């Protein structure tokens, strides 16, 4: 369903060299899960019906960033100001997709195909679009199905970016990284999920939700039994959140 703009030779060159300075900077500054948080939690405000929210660079706006669900995201918007002011042409919304889509890469994980020409659009969305990590799988198909418009596969496919990084006390309250090797982009969120609760590691309600349900159990079993059927689908999850309301 994608149609995506024709942008001048001079942006794509302007995001291939981006493209490379966010690899060196994000690995140097050991910010790759913020900065994935700050891609996908931020493209996840888009709702299908309305045609509003997503991936448009509203994040940036202290606004957008006052939300609870948002605490800590003005720190990667923070870290990421000087390399995009190396950058003026490209748009903040692709900037903040590309800058998810390196961090993937920079821990190990499958090239996310990118497609430049998303506008920075002038309103933020209301607040409480986010998934909710106290909720379970109900609520996540709200948000990630009628909302986003994204598949049951999506959902469990995107819910493994947790197999990088940690959550803060301080920021949404709960507190720890997901799995051994959170700065590792593997299957083992997954494998995390299926032993059971070990000490040391975090679980929220909401990636718990996923191994009681009927259809996103056996994903989960099969991203836990196979990674490269979870890079696979994680590349093509990823690739459609960060193009929700763009280019179609
Ligand atoms: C499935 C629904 C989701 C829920 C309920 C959720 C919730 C959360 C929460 C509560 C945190 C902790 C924030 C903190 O205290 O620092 C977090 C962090 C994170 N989220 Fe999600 N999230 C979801 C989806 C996603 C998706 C789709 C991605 C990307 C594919 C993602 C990537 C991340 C990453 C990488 C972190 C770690 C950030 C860090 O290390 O600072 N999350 N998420
Ligand atoms: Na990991």
């Amino acid at each position: 369903g994608k149609s995506y703009p024709t942008v001048s030779a001079d942006y794509q060159k302007a995001v291939e060299k981006a493209k490379k300075k966010l690899r060196g900077f994000i690995a140097e500054k050991r910010c790759a899960p913020l900065m994935l948080r700050l891609a996908a939690h931020s493209a996840g405000t888009f709702d299908k019906g309305t045609k509003t929210g997503g991936p448009f660079g509203t994040i940036k706006h202290p606004a957008e960033l006052a939300h609870s669900a948002n605490n800590g995201l003005d720190i990667a918007v923070r870290l990421l100001e000087p390399l995009k002011a190396e950058f003026p042409i490209l748009s903040y919304a692709d900037f903040y997709q590309l800058a998810g889509v390196v961090a993937v890469e920079v821990t190990g994980g499958p090239e996310v195909p990118f497609h430049p020409g998303r506008e920075d659009k002038p309103e933020p969305p209301p607040e409480g679009r986010l998934p909710d990590a106290t909720k379970g799988s109900d609520h996540l198909r709200d948000v990630f199905g009628k909302a986003m418009g994204l598949t049951d596969q999506d959902i469990v496919a995107l819910s493994g970016g947790h197999t990088i990084g940690a959550a803060h006390k301080e920021r949404s309250g709960f507190e720890g990284p997901w799995t051994s090797n959170p700065l590792i982009f593997d299957n083992s969120y997954f494998t995390e999920l299926l032993s059971g609760e070990k000490e040391g590691l975090l679980q929220l309600p909401s990636d718990k939700a996923l191994l009681s349900d009927p259809v996103f159990r056996p994903l989960v079993d099969k991203y836990a039994a196979d990674e490269d059927a979870f890079f696979a689908d994680y590349a093509e999850a990823h690739q459609k959140l960060s193009e929700l309301g763009f280019a179609d």
